């Protein structure tokens, strides 16, 4: 098909494997710009001009897993490890709420120390502040997820990473795609607003794999989808592999908006790391959420999933005001409520 014909099929919601493959394979500038415009319009029509701010506290970089792409992998001995205390985490969340955050995101490596009860205690304290709580702690037993839901957690982010089970097992040797999916299904069953998503440009990953990611997201109708480029980290086995392409990753965000028009989709920090102004671009191509870094000094620079992460050298209260300025200069508005998914039922 020509670019014009693929756009017309996307506009009529004929989301076949062939249409998605062709959309990802065409490199024409006119086609790409029209795809980005379509996603931007679908975003405005379905989720409006509000950009929801999720203040993220990366509270521990301790991890038991050995994911091949990740700087926090347990075999990385060249990383200073840290843990915030429960009191530090609560008080830091309180500061974010004082600065206007309406969602607090707690993210960490898979650090057993806190699980499950210290997390439960922390969640209960933050929920007293009248904001949404989102967890991003990795793979744990159903019983842990249940306890956190009972403690008041609202949402859980657990990117599926790659929907190719063979590639998944190789990159994430402690676990499997089956396990990841079982975790996501359990979270949904428990009533969490659930987030999935993937990296783009992983070693071994093909365009067909990317199409399968899109199809997987459509199949499960996730509330949130987090997408970023793979960024090689020098203290990992993938150090010499090629970085993910920004434009290809941007096309994955645009298609995700087109496929899931009422979902919440972040402009991820990885997008801002690989291209200056990458998050702003992404907010104009389908994204409607941003997650300013609220990890306190002196730990920001130690949370090194990937190198060169933006904002790590700044005073640690910088990013909430910064994203508020960003939202304004984009001609957008800040979120007025917790920014939960507002489903638009259709055919
Ligand atoms: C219209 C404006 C003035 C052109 C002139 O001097 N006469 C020129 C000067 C710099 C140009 C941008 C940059 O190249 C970056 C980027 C390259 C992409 O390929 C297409 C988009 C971008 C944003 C460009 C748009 C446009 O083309 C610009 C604004
Ligand atoms: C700012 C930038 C350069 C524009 C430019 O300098 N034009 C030339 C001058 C244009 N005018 C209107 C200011 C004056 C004209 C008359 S004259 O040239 O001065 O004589 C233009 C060129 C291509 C544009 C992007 C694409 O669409 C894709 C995408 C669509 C989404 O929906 C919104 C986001 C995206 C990323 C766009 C953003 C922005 O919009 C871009 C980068
Ligand atoms: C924390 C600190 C001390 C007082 C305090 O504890 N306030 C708690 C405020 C609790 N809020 C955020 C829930 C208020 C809301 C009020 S309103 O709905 O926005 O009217 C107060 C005093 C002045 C406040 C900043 C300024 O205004 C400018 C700016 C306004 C934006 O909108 C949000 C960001 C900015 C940077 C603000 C952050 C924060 O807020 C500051 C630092
Ligand atoms: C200038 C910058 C490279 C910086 C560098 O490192 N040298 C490159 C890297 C990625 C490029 C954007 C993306 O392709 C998407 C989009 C495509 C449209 O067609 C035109 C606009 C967009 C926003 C592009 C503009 C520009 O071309 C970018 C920012
Ligand atoms: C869009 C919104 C209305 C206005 C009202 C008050 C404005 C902020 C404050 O002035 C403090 C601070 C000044 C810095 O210089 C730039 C960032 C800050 C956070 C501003 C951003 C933005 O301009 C705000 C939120
Ligand atoms: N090198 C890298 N490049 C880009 N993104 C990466 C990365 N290493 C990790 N990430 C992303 O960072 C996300 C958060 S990892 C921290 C949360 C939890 N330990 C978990 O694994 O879910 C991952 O889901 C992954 O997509
Ligand atoms: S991606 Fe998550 S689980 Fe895997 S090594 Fe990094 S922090 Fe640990
Ligand atoms: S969001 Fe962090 Fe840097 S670009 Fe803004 S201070
Ligand atoms: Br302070
Ligand atoms: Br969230
Ligand atoms: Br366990
Ligand atoms: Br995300
Ligand atoms: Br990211």
């Amino acid at each position: 098909m020509t670019g014009r014909e693929i756009l017309e099929k996307l506009e009529r919601r004929e989301f076949t494997r062939e249409v998605l493959k062709e959309a990802l394979s065409i490199n024409d500038r006119g086609f790409n710009e029209a795809l980005f415009k379509l996603a931007d319009e679908i975003r405005r029509k379905y989720v409006g001009d509000e950009v929801h701010i999720r203040a993220i506290i990366e509270f521990s970089n301790v991890c038991r897993k050995n994911c091949l792409y990740c700087g926090l992998r347990r075999d990385n001995k060249n990383l200073k490890r840290y843990r915030m205390t429960p009191e530090e985490i609560v008080e830091r969340a309180r500061l974010a709420v004082q600065f206007g955050a309406k969602t607090i995101v707690l993210q960490s490596g898979e650090d057993p120390y806190x699980m499950p009860d210290v997390i439960s205690d922390i969640v209960k304290e933050i929920k007293k502040m009248g904001v949404a709580v989102t967890l991003s702690l990795g793979e744990w037993p159903r019983e842990y997820y249940e306890k956190w839901k009972e403690a008041g957690a609202d949402r859980y982010l657990l990117r599926h990473e790659t929907a190719n089970p063979v590639l998944h097992r190789k990159l994430r040797p402690d676990t499997s795609f089956e396990n990841r999916l079982n975790c996501l299904l359990t979270l949904k069953e428990l009533g969490y607003e659930t987030g999935a998503g993937s990296m783009v440009g992983l070693p071994g990953q093909t365009i067909d794999d990317l199409v399968d990611d899109l199809l997987f997201l459509k199949e499960h109708d996730f509330d949130m989808v987090g997408i970023g480029p793979f960024i090689p980290h020098p203290d990992t086995p993938l150090a010499n592999e090629k970085k993910g392409d920004f434009t290809l990753t941007l096309k994955m965000v645009a298609l995700t908006r087109i496929l899931l028009p009422d979902s919440n989709i972040p402009a991820t920090t990885a997008m801002g790391t690989i291209v200056p102004g990458g998050r702003e671009i992404t907010l104009r191509c389908g994204a409607n959420v941003i997650m300013p870094n609220w990890t306190p000094s002196p730990y920001r620079q130690l949370y090194q999933l990937y190198p060169g992460k933006i904002c790590v050298f700044e005073k640690d209260t910088a990013c909430i005001p910064c994203v508020m300025k960003m939202i304004e200069l984009l001609g957008r508005k800040p979120g007025r409520d917790w920014g939960g998914r507002k489903r638009v039922f259709e055919t």
